């Protein structure tokens, strides 16, 4: 077995070279984690998708611990089926699409603030970290008067492992905050997700208040650090590929395809941020490998998203790519609930940056940039820019 996680490459713009070497040779390999558990990794686009779509792979694994047990992402059917069907009574494509104008305003506000800071200015702290929380607040219905405090909580959640106590205490505050917000929204409902969910809960469905709380925090948690890290990594990738970036410069029509190309090419982790699945029966894969029952299986999204069988010239960035069946939002029943909302946030963020800061560049050499050591997601410590 080879050791997983692989070494981090010198450059934030490279993936571990062992991924492509596996994908393109042995394909499915055994790995060994640092705690000595042994697993399997699959790398081809067909195997990764199978691992996410097939019924034989299970996701089932303090306030923090309870919430993890209550989150969609750790559930299997039938519990997962029920909860998702309850949440999507309110979390709809219509709700998300109709938020686009407010997302655009929130992006503009943050850029209005950014452009008055001393320069060069860190994009991470001053834009990428706060934007996904603003958007989540707007979706959920957290009022602006609660937002400074809500940011402080959210940001405490992103700590290290070195701060288990900070994070647990932030989680506790968020849990009591959302209980109070439910009573305010029951009395004065508004156009937001919590108001609708409460109305569903108060009607005849079995949706509970606690489930509303667990949904709210699960959305925060799924959608803050992911989106945050991707905004900054996307900008770096684009800058590293100036002929791709030029195709976008006065051409906001091209932004949606570019975002999907960036999602494909700039991964959250080796597995797209997806926790290894557990097989519940043996499973035959596209190449004839049969994964055994009871096995921990890593779906290598990052490399499947460059599989030369599905993506032409897949190890390079092409922001014009039309044919892009990427797995960055997963597939099957756990397919990212926020997939459309995330696309909208990244589209609006990137289109505005390029519109407003068309000469944006890095204020340090790209070799000086580095991924945070102590993060579960691939993300920059800082991103010093000027324009
Ligand atoms: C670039 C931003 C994002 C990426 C790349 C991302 C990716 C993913 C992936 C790969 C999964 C599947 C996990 C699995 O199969 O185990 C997932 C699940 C989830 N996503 Fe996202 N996501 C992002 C943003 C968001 C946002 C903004 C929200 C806000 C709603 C969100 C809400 C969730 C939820 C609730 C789940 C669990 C769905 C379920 O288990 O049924 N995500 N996401
Ligand atoms: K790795
Ligand atoms: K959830």
């Amino acid at each position: 077995p080879i050791a997983f996680p692989f070494p981090d490459p010198p450059s934030v713009c490279e993936l571990p070279p062992e991924l492509a070497e596996i994908r393109d040779g042995q394909s499915v390999v055994e790995v060994k984690f640092p705690d000595g558990i042994s697993g399997w990794m699959v790398t081809k686009h067909a195997d990764v998708r199978k691992v996410l779509v097939d019924s034989r792979f299970s996701s089932k694994v303090t306030e923090t611990g309870k919430l993890m047990n209550e989150s969609l992402v750790g559930m299997d059917a039938p519990e997962h089926t029920r909860l998702r069907k309850l949440v999507t009574k309110a979390f709809t494509a219509r709700r998300v699409e109709t938020l686009r104008p407010r997302i655009t305003e929130l992006v503009g506000q943050l850029l209005d603030e950014l452009e008055t800071l001393p320069r060069p200015v860190d994009l991470v702290k001053n834009f990428s970290v706060p934007l996904p929380v603003r958007v989540i607040c707007e979706l959920l219905g957290v009022p602006a008067g609660d937002q400074d405090t809500f940011h402080a909580w959210s940001n405490a959640l992103l700590g290290d492992w070195q701060q288990v106590v900070e994070k647990e205490a932030a989680t506790v505050s968020l849990v009591n905050y959302f209980g109070e917000l439910i009573a305010v929204k029951r009395e004065n409902p508004a156009d937001d997700l919590i108001s609708e969910l409460i109305a569903i809960s108060d009607g005849d469905s079995t949706l509970t208040e606690r489930e509303i709380i667990a949904l709210s925090i699960g959305i925060l948690s799924a959608g803050h650090e992911t989106t945050a890290n991707q905004i900054s990594m996307f900008l770096v990738t684009l800058l590293h590929n100036p002929e791709e970036l030029d195709k976008l410069r006065d051409n906001r029509e091209a932004i949606p395809k570019a975002v999907d190309e960036l999602l494909r090419f700039v991964p959250l982790t080796t597995t797209g941020g997806i926790i290894p699945r557990l097989t519940t029966a043996e499973v035959e894969l596209s190449g004839g490998q049969v994964l055994p029952a009871g096995a921990v299986v890593l779906p290598a999204v990052a490399t499947a998203n460059r599989d030369p069988e599905v993506f032409e010239d897949g190890e390079r960035l092409n922001v014009t790519r039309e044919n892009n069946p990427h797995l960055a939002f997963g597939a099957g029943i756990h397919h990212c609930l926020g997939a459309q909302l995330a696309r909208i946030e990244l589209q609006e963020a990137l289109g505005a940056i390029l519109d407003r800061m068309p000469q944006v560049r890095l204020a340090v050499p790209e070799s000086e940039l580095r991924l945070k050591s102590a993060s579960i997601i691939r993300g920059l410590e800082s991103l010093p820019i000027t324009w």
